[PDB]
């Protein structure tokens, strides 16, 4: 239940 960075989009992604 946190946030991780995703260079394949250059934004943040939520990890449920």
């Amino acid at each position: 239940g946190e946030w991780t960075w995703d260079d394949a989009t250059k934004t943040w992604t939520w990890t449920e």
